[PDB]
Parts: C-alpha cells; sequence; structure tokens
C-alpha cells in the first residue's frame, strides 16, 4: 500500500516567502545585537516544523551565556533554573536566578518596537516557547529565544541519545562535545521561571546525516526511508489536529512527539537494510504501530533525557491519547483517508 | 603468511605499550611573544618502528592571506597579506620563513636542548613543525582532490573542506609554504570506513589501520637496512601514507577490508605502492597535479631500488618482518 504514501509524499513535495522571513529576521537581529543584554544574539542553524504549513516558518535565536550554573527544578530532568557588571543580562536577575519572564518580556518588546520600522505590514500575536509574527497577513514566523552553554551536557542527558548501534558512539561523542541549549518554559500554578533543555541542533544533524552508512541517499542502492516515514507520521498528525481543530483533544500533541518517537524507531531499527525504499508501506506500519504503542504505554522518553517521560499524565490527558489512539488506528485499518 | 603480519602488528602493540607535556611549557612562553600569541598544538610519530620520536605541528592563524601559486607548484605558495604581530617578518609584501623560523628558532632556544620540521628536542625526541593555519577555502589546486565521495561520501568530503588549511615552511625558492592536511589525514584515518560503526564491533572488523601501519613498518625497515645507500634516503611514511589513501579510493567499501583478508589487503597496498614506483606517478591526495614522485624529485634508479627490494621480499614472505 506504498502507492498512496508516497503519492502523499509528492503532493506534500510540491511545496517547494523564505526572503520576506530573512529581511525580517535580518532586521530584527540587526536591532537585537545593539542592546546590551542581546549583544551576542544570533541565528541557530528557517525551518518549516509543520510539514503541511508552507506558510508558517520557525527559527530559533541563541545567545550565548558563558560559564552558568543550572539547577534542576524538582527532578524534572528537563526543566533547569539558570544561576550564573561582568553579565549582560544584569538586568533580569530574580536575585541569583535569571528571570525568564523579564527576559522574554524585553525580548517581546524590543520586536514589537522593531516590526514597526518595516514597507512591509507584520503584526506580532498574542500571548513562553515565545514571539510568532504575521508577515503580510499570509506567512507566520515563530521566534524562540534559546540561551546557549558550550559547558558539558548536564548529567540528565548521561543515559540518552542511545545511537551507538546506529550512527557509532564516535559520533556520539563528537555531538555531545557540541553547545546545549535553554528555552524558556513554565513546568507544572506553573515554575514561571525555569528553563527546558534543547537539542535542535543535535536534532537537524541525526536528520540530515541519519543513515548507519555514511553514504546512505548518496546513491540508488542505498537509498531508505528514513525521512519519508517522518514526514508522513509528520503529515498523519497534522491533518487530525487540523480536523478536530476545536475538540481540543488534540491540541497538546505536535511535531516532537512524533519526531521523538521516530528516533527511538530508528535506535531499534539501526541497519539501513531495514529501511530500504521499497518497504516504505512497513516501515510506515511499524513507525505508526510503535508512535500507537508510545500512547497506549503512556511512555514517550525524550530522545536525550531518558527519564522526562513526554506522555505522562501530569503533561497529557488519558482521555487526549485515547483519542488521538482511535483516529490513527482508524485511519492506519482505512488505508490513511486523512490523507485525501 | 599471513600470520608474519599478525605478528608484526602484535610486536609494534608492545613496542608502544609503555610522553612528554614539555611541548604545554613551550606554548606557555610562545603564547607571551607579540608574533606568537596565536600558537598552540594541532592534533604522533611518523617512525613506527623507534615511538621514542614524536611530531607536533604548532598552528598559528594568519587572518588576512592571499596565496600567490609559485610556478605552478600547486603546492607551495607565497604568503602575503590583505598592526600585523608578524610584520617583524616581511620581506617586502610576501612573508618571509626565513626569518619567522629565526624567531621561532630563537624563543625554542631563548624559554628553553634544540637542534636546527624546524627544531627537535632531545628529552625521547619531538619534531616541531611551524604552520600557518588559514581558515580561509582551500586554494584550487585542492579542488579535484579527496576524492572521497564514493567511500566517506560526498557529504562527508564538505564537511572537511570547510575546515581549515595549514601551511609549513617548505623549500621548493626559499620562502615557499606547502600546503599541509595533516588534520584532514588523521580524521580520514581514525574515521575511515564507509559505515560510521566499522571497527566499533566484531562485525565490521576492518584492517585498513593495519595496512598503514605494515607499509610504514616496510618502509621503515628496508630504510634501515640499505641507510648506508642513499637510493631510499628521500622515501618518507608520507608517501607510504598518500598511496594508502588512494587504496582506500580504489576500494571504497568495507569488504574490501574485512581483517579476515589482512594477506589479501595488505599485498594490494604493495601492489599499488609498486605501480607508482614504475611507472613514477604518486598524486598528493588533496593536489592531484602534485606528483611525489615524479623525476625532478626521486631519482628514477632509486625508484627501481625500492621496486626490487619490495618485491624480493613480497616474494620470499616477507623476511624483513623477523
Ligand atoms: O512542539 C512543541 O511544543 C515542542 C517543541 C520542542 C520540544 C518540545 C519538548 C516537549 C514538549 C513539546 C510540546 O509541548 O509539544 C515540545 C521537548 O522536550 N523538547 C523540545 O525540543
Ligand atoms: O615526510 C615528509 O617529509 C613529508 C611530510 C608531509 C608532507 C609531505 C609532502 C610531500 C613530500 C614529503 C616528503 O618529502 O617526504 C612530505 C606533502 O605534499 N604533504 C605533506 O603533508
Ligand atoms: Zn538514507
Ligand atoms: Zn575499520
Amino acid at each position: 500500500g506504498a502507492s498512496k504514501l508516497r503519492a502523499v509524499l509528492e503532493k506534500l513535495k510540491l511545496s517547494r516567502a523564505a526572503g520576506m522571513v530573512k529581511g525580517v529576521v535580518d532586521h530584527l537581529l540587526l536591532r537585537l545585537k545593539c542592546d546590551s543584554a542581546f549583544r551576542g544574539v544570533g541565528l541557530l542553524n528557517y525551518e518549516h516544523v509543520k510539514i503541511s504549513a508552507p506558510n508558517e516558518f520557525d527559527v530559533m535565536f541563541k545567545l550565548e551565556v558563558p560559564r552558568i550554573q543550572l539547577e534542576e527544578y524538582s527532578n524534572t530532568r528537563a526543566y533547569y533554573f539558570v544561576k550564573f557588571k561582568e553579565n549582560p543580562l544584569s538586568q533580569f536577575l530574580e536575585g541569583e536566578i535569571l528571570s525568564a519572564s523579564k527576559m522574554l518580556s524585553k525580548f517581546r518588546k524590543i520586536i514589537k518596537e522593531e516590526i514597526n520600522d518595516i514597507d512591509t505590514d507584520v503584526i506580532m500575536k498574542r500571548k513562553g516557547s515565545a514571539v510568532t509574527l504575521l508577515i503580510s497577513e499570509k506567512i507566520s514566523v515563530d521566534i524562540t529565544l534559546a540561551l546557549e552553554s558550550k559547558s558539558s551536557w548536564p548529567a540528565s542527558t548521561q543515559e540518552g541519545l542511545r545511537i551507538q548501534n546506529w550512527l557509532s558512539a564516535k559520533v556520539r561523542k563528537q555531538l555531545r562535545l557540541k553547545p546545549f541549549y535553554l528555552v524558556p518554559k513554565h513546568a507544572k500554578g506553573f515554575q514561571e521561571e525555569t528553563w527546558r533543555l534543547s537539542f535542535s541542533h543535535i536534532e537537524k544533524e541525526i536528520l540530515n546525516n541519519h543513515g548507519k552508512s555514511k553514504t546512505c541517499c548518496e546513491n540508488k542502492e542505498e537509498k531508505c526511508c528514513r525521512k519519508d516515514c517522518l514526514k508522513l507520521m509528520k503529515y498523519l498528525l497534522e491533518q487530525l489536529k487540523e480536523r478536530f481543530k476545536d475538540k481540543k483533544h488534540l491540541d497538546k500533541f505536535s511535531s516532537y512527539h512524533v519526531k521523538t518517537a521516530f528516533f527511538h524507531v530508528c535506535t531499534q531499527n539501526p541497519q539501513d537494510s531495514q529501511w530500504d525504499r521499497k518497504d516504505l508501506g512497513l516501515c510506515f506500519d511499524n513507525c505508526v504501530t510503535y508512535f500507537l504503542q508510545c500512547l497506549r504505554t503512556e511512555k514517550l522518553e525524550n530522545y536525550f533525557i531518558p527519564e522526562f517521560n513526554l506522555f505522562s499524565s501530569n503533561l497529557i490527558d488519558k482521555r487526549s491519547k485515547e483519542f488521538l489512539t482511535k483516529q490513527i488506528e482508524y485511519e492506519r485499518n482505512n488505508e490513511f483517508p486523512v490523507f485525501d
């Protein structure tokens, strides 16, 4: 049944915009770099987090905080407090703690006064992880502020990134030498000054260099279907999320959940021969089945923070998971009509 | 036979089972000079037989450089610039390796047993080499080189080319700098298979590294044997390493390097090296139009001598390995 899938992959392919986004983010950086607190700001990598939203872009603004002290908040292995006029963030302390609210409030207010200078009509949507702009009433851009630390990764990541049997232990050591990032994200009436660990840069490298063989998808003999499986998994969720848009059931589910499950499947199937392009229908069925397992199990560990469960009941209602399960199982049983 | 090569590699590792942070003190006192403030390590032993001799590259970044090729020696270049800490060393618009080495050879003795690769410290021994670092894009002579696309992938080829390249003081004309990629060579060797997990599990154990070790040991032993003769004087472990890289391009798949076939793979490396001698062609792996085996560089009689000696060794189960 791969014919209906690659039909979807061809239709999704013809979304082949950025430039009006580039000019806005470039103008935003030029002004943001004039502030002492945001002097070292810069782009991380335009990224299409949603596969079926060509008018939705996503950028990450990085800003290094040299020599910080991360204090874990109440054993939530992903949320941390940030500790440290030698610090240019001196206007944002709430004691010894970097205030995420104040740091975000100024970041938001600078962009507000900066989208008005532009020729091009830009609107900031109303109000964490941070600001969304509306370029010319058609294209929306989500900007996320990310603290950068070039220090070694927190101890909660020690057992994560289990890519040794797939991308090798040597690659795993190399990626862990790269910096990590912290995004302002409240934690569960919420601790409003916490930051969540972020490895979006590592996730990019893993996706765009994804085979056991270094030449995977570089010749016809080693062409795998890893990327297509993730694309279809994202399209499925987006279609269902939009189909049941005003039932609120699928609100808390996002492409990161689907992307996390896909990484775990990559660990369980480390050989390129398990992802042969002629097996797209089977491979996709196994990806859908595994995601369904995480739903029924209420266990989807963060790929980098294994003790952080993305599908715990404290984060996502069991009813919402049961609803996602029923919808996905109906689709898979009936050859995915939501793709049409 | 094949058991003789495994025995040699076995003795080579006992030879290295049992090193000096002296160099860390050198860069302490060397970084305090104005012209050498951007100094540091780059990463080794060329002589695999005697591990009592080390080799270091002292990297020094040279920001605004424009390279001009010297009479189409696609490896050698004059370094000019486009406040300047090395203003002491200019001989006009070009940068003098003579005065830089002299000042570099002045503080090695000042802040010190030096020996006038620029210097040699006797502790053990370490060959210190001065290298200019350039973060610019590689010269046009490297365009058709690093042919690793069918082996380590085109993607990897693009990542390594973004890394800086280096220039060492090398005679050709006496103020020329030769291209150096000892850092890329290091990565290519310590990350050598088509599979990223090559040599990380018994199922994917290749013999690439051992074929290079035996090739280096074969040349070093023959060079010692005929030391009183001058035939093998200009052959070096870098020639052996370069030939091994081209053999890797020729045999990209890991299945062509199964450690069960050490004898077959090693004979492949010998055969190709032999072919480079008879035809007098051994291109630099990064600079293809630079032939390390040209008749201008090495005597044909010298090549034919090494050819006949290695041919004797291969025909008698390599008694050089006893
Ligand atoms: O789509 C999102 O909101 C989202 C984006 C990125 C990330 C996450 C994470 C957890 C939950 C969500 C979410 O709330 O869905 C999410 C996470 O642990 N690491 C991320 O990098
Ligand atoms: O062993 C050496 O002398 C040596 C070391 C390193 C290099 C070279 C090169 C050419 C010739 C020799 C040599 O003359 O043998 C050599 C070269 O093109 N690139 C090198 O990186
Ligand atoms: Zn692939
Ligand atoms: Zn190997």
